[PDB]
């Protein structure tokens, strides 16, 4: 078994995590319980005694499209005191292509973790408990003897393992896109969808020579990633109401997008007119419209991704299943502003659907950007924090706030 | 004894080393005391003599000290705790009543001198040393060091946990019929098993930790129901709060009024309809403990309900996994909500309450789905498991309210329960613009050294007013200006504003709220039949912005 341990080094002055354990039911303690005293005998982790002060949450997933229990380890805070180690020493590079592919193909590779093994030193960050029930057991306390799921420093000592499982695989398709981001590999080409789909099948078996398997994606296409232009209305008679609600949403546009102007129709606007009341559009001003409608649909224009700063995004509940976002790095200065739609069964399920377009967002950054956004999510932080894994299936947890959707703000991205 | 059991690697915060505290000296009588103390101790295997090469040392003290006349021995391990490592808190809530599982048979086992029984750390004993001083600090002090848990020390409580942890293991595991709650130095026993198997099945429990260096008490010294445990009264078959007793003072103190505050959440727990809001509202000093504070009328009406509530015993049941459990909410004022969970048709394992987001601008409809919320943390803690939710609101209200509101908002399972107060929204702002409405074009603002702000309206029919105000902000005075719509509009109106602050505060429903300002709107939105509010950026063309 002995293959050297990495030292990893925790960062300079920082300590380890010490995060409080949230409440679980006890279908996901019971199911814990089991996936832990398995790993155990594997050798995968081991028990701890107070000794231990550090501690992440824990928490029970349930396998995305293979539903049957899985563990889910938040190391989002162990992760940040671990940041020099793997975002700057053993940093995993962004291909720039990825976000081009006609498809795109998520595999998970943590099972991969499990084999190589964790710095004695450095074992201590990665304890968890596993709590009971109105306290009568304490927790079951572990710790980790095998590089964790969900720690990305894992990733970055892997690496090398990594490159040498794919150096054939690699080889022989030159132009397949590999990228891998956590516990998944982000398999992409321009190959018709029944070859991508072969390409991946092999990629597969090579992958399983290595302890790899599971007897594909999310299947995403980033190539038909379009916009959402701001959005104007089409003329015909337009009320002082609707003046005054297309200078609304042209204003703040205005300050996002350059060429804009709302000059010609604010003007219209300089009464005490009863709003009902309709009023027609001087050309001039169906000539500042239709200029603006233009730029709607065309890329901010001065606006980069800083590599340095983080990504921010909100999420605006737009009723009828609908939710809109926006992925910037500096209010307003937007980088990627999709939307995400209801797909019914759970058809009235609000957090149900934040959840997924938490995800469909969180993998569109890791393909555009190789990097998750920080969320400010519309919603309760309490009712988050209860059922945010009742529908959770992605490996990895991005970085939330709770915030207060500006009443207009839900508006103009109104699609 | 002192258990067999490992010891656990003790070790200190990082970049430090053993306290070196110097010994104030002590009285030839406490002297002698601790000598006597530190004999027996000795002797026991609890402390041991030291060479005057080990340069730690931590102050020893000796108190009687009234109706005593047998002191005991005090260490100020106040700087060894400086720097002691941290431990791991592994006791993150302590069992609630209402989660004992409803055993047959039940044994409680109180551990005789928890901390001296268990090992401490070889290389650790070394940081641990006192020194009983000679009369004058003349000679040299008697030096010792701990081989066992100090009482007063920092990783003592977490120590004597995995040590019992451990201990109890494989018990438990050939055992798990059996539920050991382990609670401090305690340990409670119970299992449906009865006194056959049952005071039986305890005395191997027992002989397990003897094997291992723990005492207990015998069917004669194990105590017997109920027992008055951590300001509870539990019987085998029910709970309650311990014996509440309301104060029969007249003058109410600030201290008095907080205790009763706190008795009064205490006995909150079980005695359904307990509130406490009105005498709540006096606690808002000032300060002084001592300060006699004069009693509103609403208070004296509160507290009488509360002597009512508690006039006679109310009881709560255990619990039975096997039975969903359900929470039923109830309206008891304003920002005023009460709920209780049973498993069956009014027995109730448990009892509470909820009061306001400090309720600033907000409705029902928000107010129940925070208790609702509430209660689901709860029953995960306490049951690990959510309820089933009866609510005096009806689905169609729930629905229009939260299919349109931009939060996510998320109750799981629910059914009406026609018990007034139902709960309901005030009324609601329209979609559309009120065709033959008079559209008052409300504005208001403010100087900020001045302080002093205008507050007006111009409408579609010509009208106008300019309501001049004083120590007044932005915010009061785009909301003084609705309020000036709303006053001269009449029954139908429309109202452009350029506040996305009101805006905001009045598209959400409030039907309570903090500001008399925001209560005034609250008052008239009421009254009026249709009312379309919007919006428009200032200083831009908008004629009436
Ligand atoms: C162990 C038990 N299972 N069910 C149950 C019902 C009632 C009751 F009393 C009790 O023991 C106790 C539990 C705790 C706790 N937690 C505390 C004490 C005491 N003293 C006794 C139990």
């Amino acid at each position: 078994s002995p293959i050297e341990t990495v030292p990893v080094k925790l960062k300079p002055g920082m300590d380890g995590p010490k995060v409080k354990q949230w409440p679980l039911t006890e279908e996901k303690i019971k199911a814990l319980v089991e996936i832990c005293t398995e790993m155990e005998k594997e050798g995968k982790i081991s028990k701890i005694g107070p000794e231990n002060p550090y501690n992440t949450p824990v928490f029970a997933i349930k396998k995305k499209d293979s539903t049957k229990w899985r563990k889910l380890v938040d190391f989002r805070e162990l992760n940040k005191r671990t940041q020099d180690f793997w975002e700057v020493q053993l940093g995993i590079p962004h291909p720039a292509g990825l976000k081009k592919k006609k498809s795109v193909t998520v595999l998970d590779v943590g099972d991969a973790y499990f084999s190589v093994p964790l710095d004695e030193d450095f074992r201590k960050y990665t304890a968890f408990t596993i709590p009971s029930i109105n306290n009568e057991t304490p927790g079951i306390r572990y710790q980790y003897n095998v590089l964790p799921q969900g720690w990305k420093g894992s990733p970055a000592i892997f690496q090398s393992s990594m490159t040498k499982i794919l150096e054939p695989f690699r080889k022989q398709n030159p132009d397949i896109v590999i990228y891998q981001y956590m516990d998944d590999l982000y398999v992409g080409s321009d190959l018709e969808i029944g070859q991508h789909r072969t390409k991946i099948e092999e990629l597969r078996q090579h992958l399983l020579r290595w302890g790899l398997t599971t007897p594909m994606g999310y299947e995403l296409h980033p190539d038909k990633w379009t916009v959402q232009p701001i959005v104007l209305p089409e003329k015909d008679s337009w009320t002082v109401n609707d003046i005054q609600k297309l200078v609304g949403k042209l204003n703040w546009a205005s300050q996002i997008y350059p060429g804009i102007k709302v000059r010609q129709l604010c003007k219209l606007l300089r009464g005490t007119k009863a709003l009902t009341e309709v009023i027609p559009l001087t050309e001039e001003a169906e000539l500042e419209l239709a200029e603006n409608r233009e730029i709607l649909k065309e890329p901010v224009h001065g606006v980069y991704y800083d590599p340095s700063k983080d990504l921010i995004a909100e999420i605006q509940k737009q009723g009828q299943g609908q939710w809109t976002y926006q992925i910037y790095q500096e209010p307003f200065k937007n980088l990627k502003t999709g939307k995400y739609a209801r797909m019914r069964g759970a058809h009235t399920n609000d957090v149900k659907q934040l959840t997924e377009a938490v995800q469909k967002i969180t993998t569109e950054s890791i393909v555009i950007w190789g990097k998750t956004p920080k969320f400010k999510l519309p919603i309760q932080k309490e009712t988050w924090e209860t059922w945010w894994t009742e529908y959770w299936q992605a490996t990895w947890i991005p970085e939330w706030e709770f915030v207060n959707t500006p009443p207009l703000v839900k508006l103009w991205y109104q699609l």
